[PDB]
């Protein structure tokens, strides 16, 4: 594992703190990551004891991919790195109010946190449909878009993260998923599952399956219906139902993104269009 300057940072300089949950990610303070002088709280990613190789290679891969995706408002921000001479570390901003599957149910109505909004709900999808746009204008697939892997920060700021199965799909028309693959399945577009193909597009059917568990309140998709029987299902055009306290026009949305052929679900690009204007009433 070559050394690259730009992001490595000294461990001396990093403070290992209370695990975040558990590879595992840790709380930490990093002096002078960004203002030499200045502690900063962050978020500190690495191997568990019993790590597999696999597991390496995934945590390096993540690392990576969050370099070539770049600076966005409502993505997780890549800090730094410890790869030299030690256990690798990667650095990443710290986020307040925890993911955003959690952040939902603790408010949900009584019958624990205050509940939101309508208006709240529409500007959470909002900007992952913002930050989803800037992914894909970089020409890069999560593979993994859900609300457990999306981070809560300051006031209500929505952060895209868990890059570990991202891929580079520059000059490349599609990616080529293998048989048996390492996506969550109520997530997964039908040309990934059944034609073992993703694109930018298959990122749009997991937003579709996204838009529902935040509408829901953090409810978990297909409900009732385990996975060895979602497959035959979703070969017969199953969708989800319209989550109560949900306009049709939200809903439609859902469905759209739930396309059977990829290239007609809407792009990233148009989905922040309609939810800016959806935003903007409301």
């Amino acid at each position: 594992l070559p050394e690259d300057p730009k992001w490595e940072f000294p461990r001396d300089k990093l403070t290992l703190g209370k695990p975040l949950g558990e590879g595992q990610v840790v709380m930490a303070e990093a002096v002078g990551i960004d203002k030499p002088k200045e502690a900063v709280t962050v978020a500190v990613k690495m191997l568990k004891d019993d790590a597999t190789e696999k597991d390496l290679s995934d945590l390096v891969s993540e690392m990576e991919m969050m370099k070539m995706i770049g600076k966005h408002k409502n993505i997780i921000n890549l800090l730094g790195a410890c790869t030299q001479d030690g256990p690798l570390y990667v650095i990443v901003e710290y986020a307040s109010k925890g993911n955003l599957r959690e952040y939902l149910r603790a408010r949900r109505p009584p019958g624990p946190e205050e509940q939101m909004t309508f208006k709240d709900l529409v500007s959470c999808t909002y900007q992952l449909a913002r930050g989803m746009e800037y992914l894909a204008s970089q020409k890069c697939i999560h593979r993994d878009l859900a609300a457990r892997n999306v981070l809560v920060t300051e006031n209500n700021v929505m952060k895209i993260a868990d890059f570990g199965l991202a891929r580079d799909i520059n000059n490349i028309d599609y990616y080529k998923e293998t048989t048996n693959g390492r996506l969550p399945v109520k997530w997964m577009a039908p040309e990934a599952l059944f034609d073992r193909v993703y694109t930018h597009q298959s990122d749009v059917w997991s937003f579709g399956v996204l838009m529902w568990e935040i509408f829901t309140l953090g409810g978990s998709p297909y409900p009732g219906i385990p996975v060895e029987e979602l497959f035959k299902l979703l070969k017969e055009g199953h969708r989800m139902d319209k989550p109560a306290n949900c306009t049709n026009e939200l809903y439609m949305m859902m469905r759209d993104c739930w396309h059977a052929v990829p290239s007609q679900r809407p792009t990233f690009k148009q989905l922040v269009e309609d939810l800016d204007r959806i935003l903007t009433l409301t």
